[PDB]
């Protein structure tokens, strides 16, 4: 009856994680929208997270009508930073064309700790709370195409 | 008279209906008739698109050619390069990928300053130019037979 | 038979837009070879023009042997300049690729007007005629090869 | 049956390599987890080798559960340092959707030989764990999904 | 039969890319290889060049082993080259992932003119020479992997 997403959340950096995972599931509560959680090590693996999803529902397994992501990456002195913050977005935004999904994109991109948590929190500019409405938008267009 | 699709990335309220209104106009004059649809940014453009087609496919609504919506200000985050990026870049996929008409009318602005030159109807109104050239490229496709 | 060649245009400049297509036309006419020209707003649209033409052909539509891509890029104050530049010239390198065809890029991506002129002049730089002159040696060896 | 990885390495920089590949073999073995190890001259050519991989395991090769790629790129004087991280990185991001495989990601992309050894040491940031673990976790996952 | 490999040259700066080719050639000759050598006007056509070699395999051509890409993009004022350095090795590393083949990646990217020379050069950085053992080696992982 009512959606149920997948919530893949990267867990690199612990306390901001659950954060945007508290807004996240706020949000999909009230909407009454029911989740499964699947935790990954960073952003990188997101997108072939969703891509394992997809495939195990073409196997009889569970199938979800959207995909929420959560994710944090903070600009070091490091190039990496560009790097995982590009590939984990890109292959995202690939993979809700190709296959055609609802996806929320709540990964973080911030230059420090200080910016993340005002994204993160909740009470804040809960991004993840944005990202899991986002999802809960495109499910609704998905339906009114016919897609 | 073609029939386009409006997708628009409501962020910035405001600057979006500055766009929209800039890309209803274009239209009218021109006798084309839309439908608008609304995402709450400028990422979920391109699946909306493919969402489109895909429910065409299904006996759906068949549309022409389609408008995107769109602005991304820079703040202090690199944030601003990704939704950019990733939001074009697949737009521009899209177009080739599965030869339709695309306007792409996402802004991609430093401050709300420029944000607000080229949202306006009365200024550079890329909202606007957007509509028309879907409408150029929807000429196109026909002149081809693709 | 001699190469018959699509030239897609990218008008938002008007006056490096003939620059460009002077050079163009000059180097195709300079070897024999005929040409249509097509129009579109911006270096945006290039590539979906080369696919509705790929398109067509595969319908009775004209057959080309080759493509030019013109058009011109200027850097303004803003990031638009980046992805226009980005965009364009990715679906191109990329379309050459995934359909196996022969494409000159005449796209500039320049810093200012000033050497705007310089690569869009037939008199100077002229990037018309080089981008031109590669489809014919891409058209050659794509016969060389047997594809 | 533990899980049977293979590990690809790009060995430019002789000593690092040894690093990484130091600290991703101690994480596998302490998973209890099995390898193979293949040697490629740099992170260009590490996707195009996991590829290498699928096509003989679909010709009755050795099947890998999932993979693990080590690399690393000093920022210089070039342009190339850009280049070789973003395309090696990208390409192996696609891969792990396209093809739907468990790949953890130990590409080191700095700026210097310091933050190239903080991050390379197993006593230190140990990179090349961290990624043989990510491979690890991925392998599980996709069991748990079925895909 | 020893390996047969396909030269891919950009021949833009005339002195670089003979001193590229040359290094490549000794390495391949050394090794025992044979090879052809297809000459491009720049190093964005070369991924089509591959392409167009493969499909005429396809049609009954000759079959290579693998590629070697040589060419060298020099830093001038304009965004140019940005372009012409990112697509050449996109659609390059794409490909070799896509259709399995070994490559051998030479296209130096640098910012002027001596730094190309201390690349080019065989009695040097020999990045033509490491470039052709790059598909060498590729080669030989193709065929220990049964690809
Ligand atoms: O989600 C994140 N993952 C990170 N790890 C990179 C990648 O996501 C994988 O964890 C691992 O590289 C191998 O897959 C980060 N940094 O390294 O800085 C970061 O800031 N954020
Ligand atoms: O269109 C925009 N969307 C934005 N949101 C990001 C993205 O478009 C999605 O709304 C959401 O991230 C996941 O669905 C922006 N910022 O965050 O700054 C912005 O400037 N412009
Ligand atoms: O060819 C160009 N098109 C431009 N327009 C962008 C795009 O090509 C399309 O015309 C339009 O955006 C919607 O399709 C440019 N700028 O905006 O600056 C430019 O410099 N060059
Ligand atoms: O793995 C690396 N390979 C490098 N070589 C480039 C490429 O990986 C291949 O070795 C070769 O270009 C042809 O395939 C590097 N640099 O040049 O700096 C580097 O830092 N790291
Ligand atoms: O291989 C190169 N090609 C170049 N031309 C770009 C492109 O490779 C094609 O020659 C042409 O653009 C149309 O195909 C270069 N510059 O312009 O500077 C360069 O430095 N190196
Ligand atoms: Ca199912
Ligand atoms: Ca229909
Ligand atoms: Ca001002
Ligand atoms: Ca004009
Ligand atoms: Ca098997
Ligand atoms: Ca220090």
């Amino acid at each position: 009856d009512a959606p149920h997403l997948l919530i893949v959340e990267a867990r690199f950096y612990d306390d901001l994680a659950d954060a945007l995972l508290d807004g996240a599931k706020a949000a999909l509560d009230e909407a009454g929208a029911t989740y499964d959680v699947v935790t990954v090590p960073g952003a990188l693996e997101i997108p072939a997270t969703i891509s394992f999803a997809l495939d195990g529902a073409d196997n009889g397994g569970t199938e979800y009508d959207g995909f929420v992501a959560l994710g944090t990456v903070i600009r070091g002195e490091t190039y990496h930073f560009d790097i995982v913050s590009n590939e984990s977005c890109r292959a995202l935004t690939d993979l809700s064309v190709e296959e055609s999904i609802a996806i929320g994109n709540g990964i973080l991109t911030v230059e420090n700790e200080e910016q993340a948590w005002v994204r993160a929190r909740r009470e804040d500019k809960d991004k993840g709370g944005f990202a899991a409405r986002a999802a809960l938008t495109m499910i609704g267009l998905r339906k009114k195409f016919g897609a």
